[PDB]
């Protein structure tokens, strides 16, 4: 026992029992309770009753609003400083810097942010002591991956935000049954605070508790800890998602021989009754959710959704690359979603869905740019800034990175194997990003090694998912730049090593560009459901169809190999144009980037593919 009261927080528990927790779980809750000083401790059970109480609570505190037009949907509006990921405040702590990022040749590293353990100690101690005064500490037991599955990973998140609790119930498998599966086994330790101890020294904007000045999202892979302070936005506060299932998991995957990637998983069935699964890595806000849920325009084709954002993959005993989606919902970008672009999303989000930073209509619905739906007379709009909004201002009505948070089981095309603990077999991997110039609609890699180099070479216009402005063209290898848990050079060698596995059925690798623009500045390709025409070509190439032509950058479809019927007006010359001037500059920029940023940790096979590409272009 103790010598006084001291450390027994039993009297403060308003739901559950510290005694019913596994020993290591109890030490985790109580040690941080003593540090953060919450007024109450709520051990989540994941039940419908509890969700209703949390929602009712948040509605009484002005944190969310009911959207009366839909069935159990809610709107939350944030402080405008707390709207996206902050890559410059996201850090990984290792003893040696080289374990986290390659030591660059000349400049600062863009492949992660390393912080020493001693420096993190000073930052932690300046933030967390007493940070939950007057608040409830919620204890969230959650599973990444199907519950009870051997490949699932379990975490415990402590947080003082009911908004985080509600969203974690949608995005993970959460509650009492997870604790029963965990037993006395290992768990990922997740600690979150909005960083606003009561009484408030500073008044809150839109009732949204956050601390932008002190915001810090830290990862400690050696201790299996994620520590996040000051932000409520989902990417920073839903610690099972980016922090756990990409950053921590990518290091675990390196150590254990699997992969954790920023990829969708879809199944596509053709008119002949054959179905294949594909994975695709596009950077944030570059089309993964719209592809994973696509409504194909080609008759006889069907797409089903396994996951839209995170894939965990491993070769099985038979040599098949098998993937699971570790998430339980979709946390998708709202603006641009409409009946014409993503009708399957529209059907999904009309019930049991939490919206953040979209507009509200006066009849209790939602609005955002590109929704493409007229309102009835008399209906008015309130912007995400909680202001009257007319369609002839300059501010958009919904934040560019506003999101819906919706259960995956509600998607009309959710794949029947999406909770299969054995995973689905991946037969192709797709890379791509926002390239307005030079990069053709689709090409295929020449080999496994060339395909890894294609992922390493990815570049893309910046988006609103993070703090980057200007629409400039940035490097984003494998769509994982903000998400590497460890040295990117070692990550490349891990990928390349997969071709050494016995009986490994390596998937085909493709690169796409939906975003090429003409001299006018409008897209050459209609995209969305029409991307089915590109997937058809990939499907045939996986079956071995002689439908490709060899080019300096890879294989591209032969003339008339793509079904272009019904479009007709598509400029095929510009969509597949390979300019030598463009690609000479492209290889130079890739060379400079890899040489500076990966330096001594660049695998030889990647350097060899760079040299070979440079030679093929020079012979044009
Ligand atoms: N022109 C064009 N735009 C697209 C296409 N697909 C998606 N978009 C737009 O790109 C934006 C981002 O699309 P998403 O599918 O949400 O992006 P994501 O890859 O899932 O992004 P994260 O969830 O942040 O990882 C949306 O507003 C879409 O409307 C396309 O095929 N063509
Ligand atoms: O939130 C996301 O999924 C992102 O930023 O990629
Ligand atoms: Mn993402
Ligand atoms: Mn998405
Ligand atoms: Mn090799």
């Amino acid at each position: 026992p103790q010598l006084h009261n001291g450390l027994d927080f039993s009297a403060k528990v308003i739901q559950g029992s510290l005694d019913s927790l596994p020993q290591e779980v109890r030490k985790f809750v109580e040690g941080n309770a003593q540090l953060c000083q919450p007024e109450y401790i709520h051990i989540c059970d994941g039940s419908e009753e509890e969700y209703g109480r949390l929602l009712a609570h948040m509605q009484e505190e002005g944190v969310i609003r009911k959207l009366k037009k839909y069935d159990n949907c809610w709107l939350a509006l944030t402080d405008p400083r707390d709207v996206a990921r902050i890559e410059s405040k996201t850090v990984i702590i290792t003893q040696e810097q080289r374990d986290t990022v390659p030591i660059p040749k000349s400049g600062q590293s863009q492949l992660g942010r390393w912080m020493s353990e001693e420096d993190f100690e000073k930052a932690f101690n300046a933030r967390f002591p007493g940070c939950m005064k007057g608040r409830t500490m919620y204890v969230i037991p959650f599973s990444m991956g199907p519950l009870g599955s051997p490949l699932a990973k379990i975490g415990i998140e402590l947080t003082d935000s009911p908004y985080v609790v509600a969203s974690m119930r949608i995005m993970t498998r959460m509650g009492t049954s997870v604790l029963e599966a965990l037993g006395d086994g290992e768990f990922i330790k997740c600690l979150h605070s909005v960083g606003c101890p009561l009484p408030l020294k500073k008044p809150l904007v839109n009732n949204w508790a956050c601390n932008p000045e002190l915001t810090l999202i830290a990862h400690l892979p050696d201790r299996r800890e994620i520590i996040s302070f000051g932000s409520g936005y989902g990417g920073n506060s839903l610690l099972g998602k980016k922090c756990f299932a990409l950053r921590i998991a990518s290091r675990l995957a390196k150590e254990e021989g699997w992969l954790a990637e920023h990829m969708l998983i879809l199944g596509i069935t053709n008119p002949e009754g054959k179905k294949k699964y594909l994975a695709a890595a596009f950077p944030s806000a570059c089309g993964k959710t719209n592809l994973a849920m696509m409504n194909p325009t080609l008759p006889g084709w069907k797409v089903e959704c396994v996951g839209d954002d995170i894939a965990w993959m491993k070769f099985d005993a038979q040599g098949n690359l098998r993937a699971i989606n570790p998430e339980n919902g979709f946390f998708g970008v709202a603006p641009g979603t409409s009946v014409k672009t993503n009708p399957n999303a529209i059907k999904t989000i009309q019930k049991n869905t939490i919206f953040t930073n979209v507009a509200e209509t006066s009849d209790g619905g939602v609005y955002w740019e590109g929704i493409d739906e007229p309102l009835a007379p008399g209906v008015t709009i309130t912007s995400w800034k909680n202001k009257e909004w007319r369609p002839q201002d300059e501010e958009p009505c919904a934040h560019p990175n506003s999101r819906f948070c919706t259960p995956a089981s509600q998607c009309p095309i959710i794949d029947p194997a999406w909770e299969s603990p054995e995973g689905v077999p991946i037969e192709g991997i797709i890379f791509g990003g926002r390239r307005p110039a030079g990069v053709p609609l689709v090409y295929e890699a020449l080999s496994w090694q060339h395909g890894v180099f294609v992922g390493a070479a990815m570049r893309s216009e910046a988006t609103a998912a993070a703090e980057h402005k200007g629409k400039v063209i940035m490097h984003d290898p494998f769509a994982m730049r903000p998400f590497f848990g460890y040295n990117f050079g070692k990550y490349l060698a891990h990928w390349l090593s997969m071709a050494h596995r016995p009986a490994a059925k390596l998937p085909k690798i493709f690169h796409v560009n939906w975003f090429r623009k003409d001299k006018n500045g409008k897209f050459l390709w209609p995209g969305f459901g029409e991307n089915s025409r590109v997937l058809e070509w990939m499907f045939g190439r996986i079956e071995g169809e002689d439908s490709a032509k060899l080019t300096p950058i890879g294989y591209v479809p032969k003339e008339d190999a793509l079904n272009l019927k019904g479009l007709g007006d598509v400029n095929v010359e510009e969509l597949f144009g390979i300019s030598k001037e463009f690609w000479e500059k492209e290889v130079e920029e890739i060379d400079k980037y890899l040489e500076d940023q990966v330096n001594a940790d660049l695998p030889y096979e990647i350097e060899r593919e760079l040299r070979a590409l440079k030679q093929r272009i020079s012979q044009m």
